[PDB]
């Protein structure tokens, strides 16, 4: 996996190997974030494995990743969902297209990205890739939003920032 570097505008200028791109001085690159719900409306919350270089062992929204060069945002979502969760999903829907952020993890690892957010429904059972996901929980969106509002530090920075955006939160609720 590589990450796409972006300049002032979201114009791709080059690529870097994924692992090598995330350091204490991570440069701006493209990513995606996705919230998955099942047919019952429950939200899938996952805990990043201890082997993840950035934010290992952290509870976060369903799946996040980096689109590859030439790959559309939607297909990147499909690819990482199958890879980390072994699940098939409905067509990804945009919920927060202009989300951008920069955050530093406990180890000093930084994430600096233009990160559009999507939502989708799972159409198959989960088949966990323990190399990427160490735990997960199917919950009610309402309880997660309450958790995020009360103790945001207990979750990943991007999950918190995405869920606290008034418009994003409204669109997410439309999935329950
Ligand atoms: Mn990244």
């Amino acid at each position: 996996e590589h990450v796409i570097l972006l300049n002032a505008q979201g114009v791709p200028t080059g690529t870097l190997e994924k692992y090598a791109a995330h350091t204490a001085d991570t440069r701006l690159h493209l990513a995606f974030s996705s919230w998955l719900f099942n047919a019952k409306g429950q939200l899938l919350v996952t805990r990043r494995a201890l082997s993840k270089k950035a934010w290992p062992g952290v509870w976060t929204n369903s799946v996040a990743g980096h689109p590859q060069l030439g790959e559309s945002n939607e297909d990147a979502v499909i690819r990482r969902c199958r890879y980390e969760l072994g699940v098939e999903i409905t067509p990804p829907e945009s919920i927060y297209p202009d989300f951008r952020y920069r955050a530093t993890d406990p180890s000093g690892i930084v994430e600096n990205e233009v990160c559009p957010v999507f939502a989708a429904r799972t159409t198959s059972a989960l088949q966990i890739n323990d190399d990427e996901v160490m735990d997960y929980q199917w919950c009610d969106l309402a309880d997660v939003l309450h958790g995020i509002d009360a103790t945001p530090w207990a979750f990943s920075p991007w999950m918190v920032m995405q869920a606290t955006n008034r418009e994003a939160r409204k669109r997410l609720s439309a999935f329950t």
